């Protein structure tokens, strides 16, 4: 990392506090960079979802896996879910995506409460497998709530069969009243939908794949109780990467954690956090772990500075840790205080290879919590963190132990009025990495770390320009 | 103390621009931490209570010095007083609590004012010295403000000897409709009330006890007529410590104090303040104190910034009288500006031995300021300061010394309104600080501070993570 | 009662639908109307508070009788309390007023809070019997609110020997910095307090007095259980009047217990209630009732007319109960609904020979109710009905008893900002009534009856002139 | 009742779970719910079970439907138009 002259502070800075100097670039297009990360993980994005219970569903796995992203699992899931999870997600199809099925028994109060879960719009009735029916959200308003929807569901809609080159759906679409393509298997059956937003995606990203062409899906695992048997019970269950998660990193349990995990030779790669300082990079690394996950404090949910006053502003923090895997040839993680597309593209330019995103991500259809409105019927969801999951560990004994427990804490995060779904984000994001990489003149993230040039500002430095719209930011 | 490497800014810190640097550590549970003081105090917790009348009460002092901690009696308290609040303290049990007492005679309006005393939640009806049933929230809600409570008492309750195990009791109240249960003495009189968080405290918290095994207790007294002599009255009442406190320590006339409390050779500890720099930290310890009190402008209640400049940011203050009492063999109390669990870990960071909290504390039901209700019913207390009662001092002479006095500030302290009480505060404080040791990998507060490693943000750095629940926060 | 020409309407009337159509008088000055009432009762004033615990206390007992009016104790009061009270109200002196006594050894705050007991705005520090100083609303601010009264107590006093002229004492206080006269006794302890408006009250108003020549005072007694040893007892406490009191007056249980206790021949005037009808009336006059008690619906705290639907407007339940007393000889009282003093000049005009009134004195110094604050910091206080107290009457019985038992309503009056005590609540409502009676042209309340002409007005005609300032309505 | 009502008497949850015989859940009973069941008294059928009545519009066959509805076992019919 190349600063200014003269800009060294006497103090740690956060995302706020830097900015990113323009050098000169022959890459003039966003579409000419490479997003493909060098870490093993897998991703063609650097964009990583947190093993947060709030974000870290199905299918927001499926959705995040099939745009070239990658979700971690929470930790101390059942391994029978985590099996049904992972089945799912490798069942799926790599291009078109899966629908919200509607019986044409069910009310029409329930059809509008399951038209949130996915971002498409607009529900598949299913009748014997065959889709006989689409239900969207104007037909919903102005009838009995408790009506059927066979009484209401559109008999006409667009329909191809699976494997159609996209542009051909988008060209079909072009002309639709509803923009929702029904992609059927030969025999007859629901294959899925796809959109014309959903082609172009699919013109545009790269699905994150095994080496059997399946979407890819990772899973967390504390250092409470035998390690060893939880990783390996995880790596037969079809998981890809392996994240062994803790509140302190740089500790011996972690350590034996790390040993005893790798002592297995499963064959994944092995990722650990959190720490914020070189030395618990260098221990992590030599005990075993391939990548480093690197932040204590930043975290949206985490009130670790305000009861303790432990912690370290991220940027610093991920420089250091960066600066230490690279002379150990390890990767670092960015994980927690992540708000803006800035602060992905900060982190990347830090030494990171991948960013991790929590909080913001839970603001999302995809998620796995309830859509919610306020007063002014905003729609809106609650995070929550993990809490006592990422720390070590009679009735008297339990509520003993729960007297100084972390408390779970909550937020709302506001939902994009106008797009609402993960793959906006996902845009916003990579949007905003593809034009740093073009102001900065890289064609890849490595030439974006080796090339960038950083400098320090004030706080009236950071309130230069137009903010971003509603929704774009956490 | 040791920074980070280039955080040397030009201005003093307060406890907002400083974090702590995790390291490595072996302590994973916050139970294996020793939370024992060694300045001599007494104290198995660092906190220690301000000697100020809105919450230096006999409630309040028995509730602090049962978990550990002291309380200072505020100064010009007549001797008599004294001596009623010292006995009452020292004839108090140290695992059970004293409960309040209703007469079956007494009005419904006068028991719900009664029972915001405690934390209990009940109170208990006593005939003749004996309990005969209690009185909740609940019972007074819905009926006449003044029927007398025989009215409405519940006569049944659990009821357990004095001196049985806390588990058993946790055990006999895991089933009970109310969470109390009244412990009695042999004969059959009320000994007390314990609770079920009651019982895990008393198995968590060891109380501050004297020689002869009765809880501690402080009190505070001026440099203004004879220090001597009152010093001696205080000593011979049965104040374990004294403290010599004036809002400008560095003046001859606090050293000769200092020098006359001593030439009487009370044998107990002397504790004087308060003083910013280390050469005043110097003339104290010379001058014959024991403990130096360190902060002069950070009160929640101290108009001195704003009137005269003078001040001093407190943890530059506490960590430079720090170090120059370690230098001399001496120890210091960190007075004022605690809002958070992080002020009390970083003050002890800083090389202090004590904490001192003042205006915080009186947002608690053991405060002896009256609980009052805002707009929107939450429940808060009125905290004020000492003013002249701090300050060197016919109806013409006292009208114009008072014309120049410093007036007394007032501001609101919005109680938790899920706890309200003083103990979950303690909670709060002592799990950060147990969190701040398992951070940084001590297993009690001399490793705290020699093994911590600080490092300074910015206003941006401060922002980062989850702000605490309302309560928590001063 | 006259009626204007062609004023007959088709509905029952309350007091906003009438008015008083103005007369030829000879009446000039307010003072030469006389408002004693003929009724038995021995009020010289046509106010009678009501019996209901947020109103009836000892102090509001007192400060009413002295100026005329009285207060009957709510039912269900137990004996010893009743004759405490009867005790305390005729051991007191016909001119000057009980203070509030407090020790030199209270704090600032019992004080503070002491002192909206009564109106006067101060308090006197009583030592051995003898006034020493007193302690106003100033004198407690910008103080140590633990502070003790000793240090904040004036020295300096109007003093002058029981039974001296009111007119002395008037120009005794007439340059005085406190409007407080103590009054001693011949041996030099403290026998109350006079001020200047108190002077005045006492050269304007008559007290109501015995034949021992001792203030008055009733007591209420309900239907249930054995009346007449109820009744008995209250007689032989000292009651000067028996209000027989109960929601639906129109019943067997209420006659059975009029004739029950009329067959005991106390001597006292028996009050019965409530009914709204001529046929009840009569009744209750012929059961032995002397005075009928009129109201069914308008009480400020009575849910009876959204919960049944059974009510009636309680100026033409009065005009005709009114009616039918006169013509058996019986007279009426009106009860409830009262918030101008417009309302006690139409229950007065409508033929009722007195007026009861409730929560409107509720928002007074001397009701037994705690003074709050609201949002604007406006003194308040609540006010909430009698419910079962009023109606006729295992834990299973109990509760099934209780299930549909009328629940306890709730207001809240707010206190006059400038004045606060219920004097000058008596003085709006006795110059109303001078005014009422100098309008009209009578010299009495007979002849208010008898010579008042009524007409009808529209909601328009009642939203004619400039309304009441704050405090001077309920 | 009465008996379920002094059990809840002094149980933290006022809520006393009714098995059948066998030990499969058969309800739930609480203390409010044994006071209505000794104030109020159930809308009964013939057989003993509770009523219930249906309606239906003036709209297509009308006695068909009525009749289909009798059949289902509705207690009370009710004609409903504006
Ligand atoms: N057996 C389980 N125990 C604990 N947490 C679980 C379990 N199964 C799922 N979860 C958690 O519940 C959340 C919801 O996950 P997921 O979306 O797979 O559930 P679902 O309700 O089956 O899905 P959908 O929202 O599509 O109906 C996730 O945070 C997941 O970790
Ligand atoms: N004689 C006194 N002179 C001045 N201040 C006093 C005196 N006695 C007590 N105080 C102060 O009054 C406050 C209340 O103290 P404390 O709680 O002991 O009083 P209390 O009213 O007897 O107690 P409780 O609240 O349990 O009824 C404290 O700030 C104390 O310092
Ligand atoms: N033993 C009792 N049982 C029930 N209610 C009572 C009893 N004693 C008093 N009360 C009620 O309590 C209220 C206050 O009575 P009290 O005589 O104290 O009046 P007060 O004027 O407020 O006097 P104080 O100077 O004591 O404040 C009244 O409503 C009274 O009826
Ligand atoms: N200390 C703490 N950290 C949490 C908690 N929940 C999540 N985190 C951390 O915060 C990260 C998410 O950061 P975010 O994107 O929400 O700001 C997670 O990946 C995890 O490292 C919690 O309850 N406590
Ligand atoms: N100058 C000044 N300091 C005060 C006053 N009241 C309390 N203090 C100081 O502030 C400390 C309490 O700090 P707090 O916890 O209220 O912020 C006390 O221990 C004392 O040192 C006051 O009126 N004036
Ligand atoms: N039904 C009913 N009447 C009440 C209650 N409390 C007071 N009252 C009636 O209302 C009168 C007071 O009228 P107010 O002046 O409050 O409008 C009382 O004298 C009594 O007759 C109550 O709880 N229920």
């Amino acid at each position: 990392v190349r600063f200014l002259d003269g800009h060294t502070p006497a103090y740690d800075l956060t995302y706020n506090d830097v900015f990113v100097v323009p050098g000169r670039s022959d890459v003039a297009s966003r579409f000419d960079v490479d997003l493909s990360t060098v870490d093993g993980s897998g991703t063609t994005i650097p964009v990583v979802v947190a093993n947060m219970t709030a974000v870290a569903g199905r299918r927001m796995a499926e959705t995040v896996a099939r745009r070239g992203g990658i979700v971690v699992l929470p930790q101390d899931l059942p391994i029978t879910a985590v099996s049904e999870t992972v089945d799912f997600v490798k069942s799926r199809d790599l291009v078109v995506d899966t629908p919200v099925t509607l019986s044409p028994e069910d009310s029409v109060s329930d059809a509008n409460a399951l038209l949130h879960k996915r971002a498409h719009g607009a529900a598949v009735v299913v009748f014997e497998g065959r889709p006989i029916g689409l239900v969207t959200e104007a037909n919903c308003a102005g009838v009995d709530r408790f009506a059927r929807v066979r009484d209401i569901a559109l008999s006409d809609f667009v329909t191809a069969p699976v494997g159609t080159d996209p542009r051909e759906v988008f060209d079909l679409l072009e002309h639709a009243p509803i923009d929702v393509a029904v992609m059927t298997a030969p025999d007859g059956t629901l294959a899925g939908v796809l959109t014309r937003t959903g082609a172009i995606r699919a013109g545009i990203y790269t699905p994150a794949v095994d080496a059997k062409g399946r979407l890819r899906i990772a899973a967390a695992v504390g250092i409470n109780g035998d390690v060893g048997a939880k990783a390996q019970a995880l790596a037969e269950a079809g998981a890809d990467l392996l994240v062994i998660d803790t509140a302190h990193g740089h500790q011996a349990k972690m350590l034996d954690a790390i040993k005893a995990v790798a002592s297995l030779d499963l064959g994944l790669p092995l990722v650990a956090g959190n720490v914020v300082s070189a030395e618990g990079t260098r221990d992590l690394i030599e005990a075993g772990a391939s990548i480093v996950k690197v932040g204590v404090g930043p975290g949206a949910m985490c009130t670790t500075r305000m009861m303790t006053g432990v912690g370290r502003p991220q940027f610093s923090a991920v420089v250091e840790c960066a600066a230490a895997a690279r002379q150990l040839g390890g990767h670092v993680w960015a994980d927690g205080g992540v708000r803006h597309p800035r602060d992905v593209a900060l982190a990347l330019a830090a030494g990171a290879s991948n960013v991790m995103i929590g909080s913001w991500f839970a603001g999302t259809y995809e998620s796995p919590g309830d859509l919610l409105f306020d007063r002014d019927d905003r729609p809106y969801k609650e995070s929550y963190g993990m809490a006592s999951k990422r720390a070590v560990a009679s009735s008297f004994d339990r509520a003993r132990k729960g007297l100084f427990e972390e408390g779970i804490s909550t937020s709302r995060m506001s939902l994009d009025p106008a797009r609402g779904g993960v793959e906006d984000l996902l845009d916003h994001i990579t949007s905003g990495v593809r034009s740093t990489c073009t102001y900065v003149g890289a064609a890849n993230l490595p030439e974006l770390h080796e090339k960038v040039v950083l400098g320090v500002q004030s706080a009236a430095g950071f309130a230069e320009g137009h903010p971003l719209p509603a929704g774009w930011t956490a």
